[PDB]
């Protein structure tokens, strides 16, 4: 009746008192305590919460495996399913076959999405035991990684697929696949399936959940209760309760009910259960497309299309036919389709049954349907295209707000028979207005005309005239929406007419000129190709001395087990809290009333910390100008004013809403230029330079200057900011175990707060799902709260943020606005530079300075500038404190420096490769701020990857596509990179170690270093075997502490393993020291013996270690001093292919070649390039960040914010590491790796502008603006054409 009974990876659970609220992965993570299975976005768009589902599908008579996302599936949903996690498919004593290879393969960098990806392959094996390369690439549609770069992930898979310098793993070690081996279905279930189901009833704290068994029970429940709230996948009714805070407190789930998930063929079309899922309408409709000739599937086929980039396999195996349509958002892909097609829905209550065929007249306002509140739609009739109709249908891949403003249109024409004259057209868009709408001003003008370049300009006209949008309309990207409608209607127009050709009408109709056929292509991926070089080790290195070799990250079989724990992994102490942050919804305002009255009804409430909470200081952060909580004022939103403390995540989060605050607006400073004209600002002017600008610009031939925007970036590592803090109940002693790059300012800011020494606080780092720089500092904004509510419960408390909390409160990469003027010859030999930078810093200082600092350090690139002037000011405004982001200020500075280069190279009419080669340092030469290069690789690096690139010959190709496609370019780009390794502040480098040797020979290691992914600990780990000459089977590290190596730096400025490592070496070298007398009397006998002999004969065996980079110390005033140790150098090569009617592109091929020295570990440092230059894509060329006029952030989760997904990567991805460049002043002669090789995906943002310039000559002022990132947006909007300026003014 009551009792929810399924099954767990072959174990029944019984649920007696299901809370229809509770998810599945809630339930796996906290009930059961399988923690493999992670939050990433609780959203669906992230997959880190894949897991399979395996049931008897009554309908079809078999048992069916489907993946989903378990962070938005109820429980209450899952009665007689069988749940497969992680934990299901293997373990590090037994992995499975797709563990095993991802590991292997170096496709787990931090290893939090490591888990559900093995579950996505896992479950497409379980469906396709032999599947191709492109189901592989498909299956992981729905999973993000930010680390891996995902070419890793791909290759190592590629070995299942039945079309499939030393090499970075081996495929013949790997474990075949026996699909025999694989759990049973659970035979319980097989019984159960004889019994008849019947209705079932939940309920939980707020909510009742019925489970209806037939469409009686449904109707009639709707009849006397129409508030009942149908659930079918909850893909929107989850995010609607998680992220709207909307209540149902009676849900109706009807997906057992057979009618609701039929699928009928009849003389019109094909009928589907509103409840089939997307999935079962992809499988049936591709069977019949396949099936039927083509003149019957031009409606079948634009569905398809729509569904091709529509969330991953984990949505769309649950997300329902029926519940796109009811939701009714204005950016359905379906609806439109659906609209423009006049799908026949059919329309049921208790003693009613109607037909509408979908019109305008469906959806009559935002969110409503034309629905009465008893009715609930039965089913939908796709139908077949009859003989001389056509569709197509069409959507930006672009999304800036929740549910609006993205272009998406169905398109229908029928032709009067044997004519070419219109006697039906249909033009439907989501995306242009608060519903779905159908363009009906401008199609009836069009019955009767023949489809010709007179009927294009008749609707070009129409649209740009009926769909208007005011300047402020919602959603904002007003030009290039209103562009979108006229392109995709000119590529309907073009495919119309290519359709028409091949049917043999008497009228002869218009032949497309062979340079348009490319703009009627669907999107087609080629065969990806990918290429590792790296250096062998010598010959008589020791097979136990690892480095120099691609040793797999220690932790990739855990990661990939689900057995490696992450912060939220640990179990909870039985008295433990959460606490749940309260933040300001206002950019600047007094705090005039704060009411718990609300808070404290939410059960299990304990209390709301404020200012007044704090024991000892308010004042934080690592210029001290930050509150704790705020006190009287806020100045962003996303300011933390309290903290709501309670017994569960959901009741701190209801407790939260009830906390309600009143305000009175004060002046804000949002923007740059809003800080600029009110002298809002971090300090003073960063500055310098060096010659005479005066002399250079005047002796220059040409001069030319320009501004440019360089927008930020949220890190999106997949694990959020998390904090763990127990209260030892003794002197004020307390342990954190914390996700951050920075263990010592934690434990500082949090001893400041509470007034306590630091000898009393204790922070603990295992490893980190990602930081990237945004745990460097901001993650003591969630570790100080909840420090202070342990310290005043004197009980456990765990905060781990959701993603819109995280990436509201915790800032990102700074925006960047320059002006420029250079000066140069007609030989493109530049002479004079002056730019004026200004970041965007927020509502604190933080690390803003030191970035810019860095940007300055690096305005140069790589090239040779006699006469420069760089100026740096920092604006202070009221957002989020803007941090660390790896890069550090860098790839701004070099942005704009290659921005204004690429102009020198187009207004001398000289090839861009030489303007850049004949301009960049030589060996000796000093940089601008008098630091001189040594070991100057760069030329080499340039010189390997033009060969390796075949760049000359490619360029040939390039120019030859362009002259042959009007509506698609292509562009090629090659760029250099110098990055200076140390950091900023002289004193941060430093690091140390501390060693211990167990009398069983064992070596426990520990070092200052965090691991967030990077592979520091396999590296420190291969160190200290080479320097004390053990296998790395005797070496552990378990974790990073205060109270074993105090006082360490940040792990950042990619600096870690060079400071670390010195120290791991010296602590090794003092314990050989104290072996060697031991040694020389067994000379022979083993490891164990020595340390047994020195144990025996009370010898220490244990040792500190300790390094300081020497010789650092730049001064701005003298513009002396080496700022940097040394340099990083690398080189990169990208082409790609626009879409100029769409903005959107294919990266075709990058070619890198990187000097990280005599790397460590080739397979990691080649994953730390990959990473690095995936990121710097995303950069550069989607990830956009979008905020309310008042300075509100609308863009908080992965629907919003596009990092790249696997199908975003450069489809040929070759990467070199370059060969016999020793760095002797870095440990063992290695370079730093992870910030250098980011900056390089600006080759791809200069191809794309090199392709938008090829665009720009096609049709028909040369240096036309391009700001970061290059998104969709700005690509189509800079391709200038009769419909970008028909849309700009008629
Ligand atoms: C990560 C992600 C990406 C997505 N991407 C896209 C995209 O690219 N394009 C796109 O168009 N959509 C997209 N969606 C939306 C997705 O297609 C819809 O959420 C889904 O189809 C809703 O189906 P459901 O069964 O999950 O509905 P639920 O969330 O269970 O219900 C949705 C609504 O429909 C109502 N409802 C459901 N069935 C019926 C019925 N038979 N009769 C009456 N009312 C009913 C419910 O009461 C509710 O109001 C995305 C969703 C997610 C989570
Ligand atoms: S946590 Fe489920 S999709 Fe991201
Ligand atoms: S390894 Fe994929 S998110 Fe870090």
């Amino acid at each position: 009746a009551d009792e929810l009974v399924f099954f767990v990876n072959g174990k029944k659970v019984v649920e007696k008192n299901a809370d229809p609220e509770t998810t599945l992965l809630v339930y796996l993570r906290r009930k059961l305590g399988l923690c493999g299975t992670k939050l990433g976005c609780g959203e669906g768009g992230c997959g880190a919460c894949t897991v399979m589902i395996s049931k008897y599908d009554r309908l079809q008579n078999k048992i069916v495996h489907f993946s989903v996302n378990a962070c938005l599936a109820p429980i209450c949903s899952l009665h007689h399913v069988a749940v497969t996690t992680v934990e299901g498919i293997g373990n590090t004593q037994k992995l499975h076959p797709v563990q095993e290879r991802i590991a292997r393969s170096h496709g787990s960098q931090c290893g939090f999405c490591t888990p559900g990806i093995v579950m996505s392959m896992y479950t497409l094996l379980r469906n396709q035991p032999e599947p191709t390369v492109e189901e592989i690439e498909n299956a992981f549609q729905g999973n993000l990684c930010r680390c891996t770069g995902y070419r890793p992930i791909l290759q190592g898979f590629r070995t299942f697929a039945k079309d499939g310098s030393p090499s970075l793993f081996n495929p013949e070690d790997f474990k075949p696949l026996d699909p025999t081996q694989e759990p049973i279905f659970p035979p319980e279930l097989l019984r159960l399936k004889d019994t008849p189901q019947k209705k079932l009833r939940f309920e939980g704290e707020r909510v009742t959940w019925i489970q209806a068994s037939t469409m009686e029970e449904l109707l009639d429940l709707k009849a006397q209760h129409p508030d009942a709230k149908l659930v079918v996948g909850n893909t929107e009714i989850g995010i609607e309760m998680k992220f709207k805070n909307m209540l149902f407190p009676l849900i109706v789930c009807p997906a057992w009910i057979p009618e609701l998930n039929s699928v009928v063929h009849g003389p019109e079309g094909i009928s589907f259960g509103a409840s089939c899922p997307l999935s079962l309408v992809e499988s049936v409709l591709a069977e019949e497309i396949a099936k039927l000739p083509e003149q019957k599937t031009e409606v079948f086929r634009g569905v398809m299309e729509q569904l091709r980039w529509f969330a991953g396999k984990q949505v769309k195996s649950v997300a329902s036919i029926g519940g796109n349509i009811i939701t009714a958002s204005p950016i359905s892909d379906l609806n439109p389709v659906f609209m423009a097609s006049g799908a026949k829905l059919t329309l049921v209550s208790r003693g009613t049954r109607r037909t509408v065929r979908m019109d305008h007249t469906f959806f009559p306002g935002y969110r409503k349907t034309l629905l009465r509140p008893e009715e609930i739609l039965l089913s939908i009739e796709i139908p077949y295209s009859k003989e001389g109709e056509f569709f197509s249908a069409f959507k930006q891949a672009s999304r800036r707000e929740n549910d609006i403003a993205k272009v998406t249109s169905g398109m229908r024409v029928l032709f009067k028979p044997g004519t070419i004259e219109v006697q039906e057209l249909s033009l439907c868009f989501g995306g242009m207005a608060d519903r779905t709408i159908s363009a009906l001003k401008t199609t009836p003008k069009q019955l009767s005309k023949s489809w010709n370049e007179e009927l294009l300009q008749s609707v070009c006209a129409g649209l740009a005239e009926e769909l208007q949008l005011a300047p402020d309309a919602p959603g904002g990207m007003v030009e290039f929406r209103r562009t979108l409608t006229l392109s995709f209607f000119f590529k309907f127009y073009l495919t119309v007419l290519q359709k028409l050709g091949r049917a043999d009408l008497e009228d002869m109709c218009g032949k497309l000129d062979p340079t348009f056929a490319s703009a009627t292509l669907l999107f087609q991926k080629d065969p990806p190709a990918n290429v590792q070089l790296f250096q062998e080790v010598p010959k008589d290195q020791s097979e136990e001395d690892m480095v120099g070799r691609p040793l797999p990250h220690l932790a990739a079989n855990m990661q990939a087990s689900g057995e490696a724990v992450y912060c939220d992994d640990i179990p909870r102490y039985e008295n433990e809290l959460s606490l749940r942050l309260v933040t300001s919804t206002r950019a600047h305002a007094k705090i005039t009333s704060i009411d718990t009255s609300e808070a404290k009804k939410v059960p299990g409430f304990v209390c709301f910390l404020t200012a007044e909470d704090v024991p000892n200081s308010n004042a934080t952060g690592l210029f001290n100008d930050e509150t704790v909580f705020a006190k009287d004022e806020v100045t962003c939103v996303g300011h933390i004013i309290g903290a709501v403390v309670a017994d569960t995540p959901e009741h701190a989060q209801r407790a939260a809403r009830g906390v309600k605050i009143t305000y009175e607006d004060l002046p804000a400073i949002i923007t740059i230029q809003d800080a600029i004209n009110n002298n809002s600002f971090y300090g003073s002017e960063i500055k310098i330079e060096k010659g005479d600008l005066k002399k250079g610009f005047s002796e220059a031939d040409n001069v030319v200057s320009g501004e440019l925007y360089i927008g930020g970036q949220e890190h999106f590592y997949l694990e959020t900011n998390c904090t763990i803090a127990v209260p030892k109940g003794e002197a004020g002693e307390m342990e954190l175990f914390v996700s951050t790059q920075n263990t010592m300012k934690t434990q500082s800011f949090v001893a400041k707060m509470l007034g306590v020494p630091d000898n009393r606080i204790v922070v603990r780092v295992k490893r980190m799902g990602g930081g990237f720089g945004g745990k460097e500092t901001r993650s003591t904004v969630v570790s100080t709260a909840l420090a202070l509510a342990a310290h005043k419960t004197g009980r456990p408390v765990r905060c781990m943020l959701d993603r819109d909390e995280d990436m509201l409160i915790t800032g990102g990469r700074h925006p960047f606005l320059a002006k420029y003027k250079v000066g140069f010859m007609k030989t493109g030999t530049v002479v004079a530079l002056e730019v004026a930078h200004f970041s965007n810093g927020g509502n604190t200082e933080d690390l803003s300075r030191s970035i810019m600092e860095r940007a300055l350090f690096h305005m140069d690139n790589a090239y040779k500038i006699p006469n420069i002037r760089g100026t740096g000011r920092i604006c202070k405004t009221n957002l989020p404190s803007n941090t660390a982001f790896r890069g550090f200020g860098g790839p701004q500075g070099m942005l704009i420096a290659e921005y204004w280069m690429s102009e020198v190279a187009i207004t001398c009419g000289l090839p861009a490769e030489e303007v850049r080669r004949k301009n960049m340092y030589k060996e000796g030469d000093l940089t601008h701020f008098n630091q001189k290069l040594e070991g100057f690789t760069l030329p080499r690096c340039w010189d390997e990857c033009i060969a390796s690139s075949q760049y000359l010959a490619r360029k040939r190709e390039v120019e030859k596509f362009n002259r042959e496609n009007c509506w698609k370019k292509r562009g090629l780009c090659i760029i250099p990179t110098k990055f200076g390794i140390s950091f900023t502040l002289p004193f941060l480098n430093q690091g140390g170690a501390l060693v211990h040797v167990y009398t069983d020979g064992s070596v426990l290691l520990t070092h200052g270093g965090t691991e967030m992914g990077q592979g520091l600990h396999t590296k420190m780990v291969q160190v200290a075997s080479r320097a004390l000459k053990i296998p790395t089977s005797k070496i552990h590290i378990s974790e990073t502490s205060t109270n074993t190596v105090p006082n360490t730096s940040p792990t950042a400025a990619s600096a870690s393993a060079d400071l670390n490592g010195q120290g791991v070496y010296e602590a090794c070298q003092t314990i050989l020291k104290r072996l060697e007398p031991f040694k020389k009397k067994k000379p022979t006998g083993p490891w164990e013996a020595w340390v047994m002999d020195a144990y025996t004969s009370a010898v220490s065996l244990s040792a500190t270690g300790f390094y300081k980079t020497p010789n650092l110390g730049y001064s701005f005033e003298t513009n002396s001093g080496n700022p940097f140790h040394y340099f990083s150098y690398g080189v990169a090569c990208s082409e790609v292919e626009i879409d100029c009617l769409t903005g959107d592109h294919k990266n075709l091929r990058t070619d890198i070649v990187m000097d990280v020295g005599s790397s460590l570990n080739p397979a990691i440092d080649i994953g730390q390039v990959e990473g690095a230059f995936v990121q710097g894509l995303g950069l550069f060329t989607m990830e956009e960040l979008h905020y309310s006029p008042e300075g509100s952030l609308h863009t908080r989760g992965p629907s919003t914010y596009k990092i790249p997904a696997f199908g975003s990567i450069p489809i040929e991805f070759r990467v070199s590491l370059l060969r016999d460049c020793p760095n002797k002043r870095a440990i063992y002669a290695s370079k730093a790796v992870g910030e250098p090789p980011l900056f390089l995906a600006s080759s791809i943002f200069f191809a794309i502008k090199d392709a938008i310039r090829a665009a720009r000559a096609q049709h028909g002022k040369q240096l036309f603006q391009l700001d970061s990132p290059a998104t969709p947006e700005k690509i189509r909007n800079a391709c200038v054409d009769q419909f970008t300026t028909l849309c700009v003014t008629g």
